[PDB]
Parts: C-alpha cells; structure tokens; sequence
C-alpha cells in the first residue's frame, strides 16, 4: 500500500499533464494492480517556484516531479546537446536519443542525486510577439522571455535582450508588458493565453530553432525503499519508450495549438529553410562555445554533438510504442 506524490507547475488540463503525466501516472498505478496510488499537484499546488522542483525531489516535498533542466542552470550540462541552435529535426527522435545519452553519460554523474524517470525535448521553439518578426534585426530592442541559458545566449546573439522567467509567468509578463514577447513551442501557447494577449508569431521550416530538455525525477529514497516487485513496476512505465512518446505527445499537440492562433486572425510568419541561414549565421557560434566550455571540464562536447546526431538519425517510428499498461 503506497501512495506517491507528483508535482508540476502547469495546470491539470494542460497538454503534457493531461495526455502524458496522467497516463504515465495511471499506467503505474494500474501496472501495480492498485498497489501504488499517485497524488498529482499541478501549477506549484504545494508552494515554491517552477526551478525549485528538481530540489523538492531531492529533499523529498514530492516524490515525483516534471521540471525542465534548464531551471537549474550549471547543474545538467551534457543534456544542453538538444538545446543547441536548429539540432532537432524530430521531437521523437530527439527523446530516443536523450534516453541512450542520459543512460550512456549523466545517469550515475550529473544526475546521480536523483531517480530519472523520462528525458525529453518539446516541438519547435519559436517566438510570439506583440509586433510582427520576420528577420533577426526586428527582435532589436524587443524584451524575450527565455527558460534557459543557452536560449539567453540565442536570443542576445539575434539582438534581443533575454528576459529569464519560469513559463507559468509569461501571461502576467505579457499582460503587464514588462516582455515584448516570449519564446515557446506552439503547444502551451493555449494554456499561457498567448494567442490572446500576442498577435504576431515566428515559426521554422526544417530543424527547430531550439527546444528545451525535461525530466520526469524522482526521489531516490522514495524509490530505492519500495519493494523490488514495486520498483520494477516503475521501471517497466518508464525509461526509453516513455520518453519518445512524451515527446512525441508534446510535439503533436503543437497542431491544435497553432490551428487556434489561425483561426483568430494572429499573424503567423513562416521562415523558409533559406531563410533560416541569416538566422543560424546569428546563433551558430553557440556550437563553438558550448563545446569548449564542455572541454574546459574535460567533456568532449564534440563527440556528444556527434553522437546525438547519430542517435537521432538511427531512431525509426516503429521504437515508438508506449501506451496503457496491463495490470
Ligand atoms: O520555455 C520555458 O521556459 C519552458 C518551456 C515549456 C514548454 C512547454 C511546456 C512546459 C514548459
């Protein structure tokens, strides 16, 4: 008899708690034949800040938290990889690759304090702004939001000034007009009422701009003490195929999310693979800098570039194959 609790920062009805946390927490439950119950706490229910979540499992507030990696900047450095400037053609892929990355690299260094459940990326990046951005010298003098330090180095190099804030804040941020607009894929736009409060958006044709890594965390005592029938129930709903369908789930709700901005008359400006090449000029140089700040602690930041390409190129949708659970 065990009862686990969960904590995330976006409402119940948003997209990855809905359609992603909910199932993996239902096909624990179900997978144990009742045996473990999950309490899910949305939108910081049980206090704190979104960054503080990675801690709140660690100190065991919450067995179990979605927190994106980015929050806690300098701790996670080799899961930066998929936060490189246009490194992601496929969510999915994406995610496959992050899971053999995490397994192969992070699991017992930078994520040795912590139980890691599911790694992923979201849909493309993009921006959503109160004036139309079709080029990098409109972002000039624009105020944008960004969820982590190599989006503040991508967004300074376009000619924005980065405003750092947790993304629950970005409705107030706009609102008040302490941003000009925000960085984030199309999916949670809904949720943030972006397409109400913004009427103008930038998307990418081919690779994404950016995209954030997650994890789905858990506290390693809460863990480590449930019997061991219990912790192979955990495991058998997590790991690679979890993380490829959470990925895979947030990148298709990008679809609906866009539809609604359509239908409302926002501006959407679509930039072209060509196009693309005056902003990649811009942000590329991140490539160099991330890879010698990875060398400088003696990482081969090259070679984990390298190897996510590898990975991303060997995933083939037929590995995508995570659903409800048997009990
Ligand atoms: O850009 C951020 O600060 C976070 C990104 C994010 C995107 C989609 C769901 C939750 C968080």
């Amino acid at each position: 008899e065990v009862t686990l609790t969960l904590h995330q920062f976006l409402p119940a009805q948003a997209n990855v708690p809905k359609d992603v946390l909910d199932v993996w927490a239902d096909n624990v439950e179900e997978a144990s034949d009742g045996r473990i119950e999950i309490e899910r706490y949305p939108s910081m229910q049980l206090g704190g800040t979104p960054p503080e979540l990675m801690d709140q499992a660690i100190d065991g507030i919450a067995d179990i938290v979605w927190t994106v990696v980015g929050y806690t900047p300098g701790r996670y450095p080799s899961t930066e990889v998929f936060e490189l400037p246009f490194m992601v053609s496929d969510a999915r892929a994406a995610s496959y690759a992050y899971w053999k990355m995490f397994e192969e690299h992070m699991k017992d260094g930078e994520f040795a304090d912590v139980k890691i459940l599911g790694t992923w990326v979201h849909g493309p990046g993009m921006f959503h702004t109160n004036k139309p951005v079709a080029v990098p010298s409109d972002l000039e003098g624009m105020k944008i939001r960004g969820g982590s330090r190599l989006v503040n180095d991508l967004l300074t190099r376009v000619g924005a000034e980065p405003i750092g804030m947790p993304v629950p804040a970005i409705s107030e941020a706009l609102s008040k007009g302490v941003i000009d607009g925000t960085t984030i894929p199309w999916e949670v736009t809904s949720a943030l009422k972006v397409p109400e409060l913004v009427g103008n958006h930038t998307e990418f044709d081919g690779p994404a701009l950016y995209n954030l890594t997650f994890v789905l965390a858990m506290n390693k005592d809460a863990y480590e003490s449930l019997p061991e029938d219990l912790q192979e129930v955990i495991d058998s709903q997590s790991g690679l195929a979890f993380s490829i369908f959470a990925g895979g789930t947030q990148a298709d709700a990008d679809g609906p999310a866009r539809q609604i901005a359509v239908d409302r008359g926002n501006n959407i400006v679509t930039v072209s693979q060509e196009d693309a090449k005056a902003w990649d000029a811009l942000v590329n140089p991140i490539y160099e800098t991330w890879v010698a700040e990875m060398n400088d602690k003696g990482i081969d930041g090259q070679a984990l570039i390298d190897e996510a390409k590898s990975l991303m190129e060997e995933y083939d949708p037929s590995m995508d194959t995570y659903g409800k659970a048997a009990a």
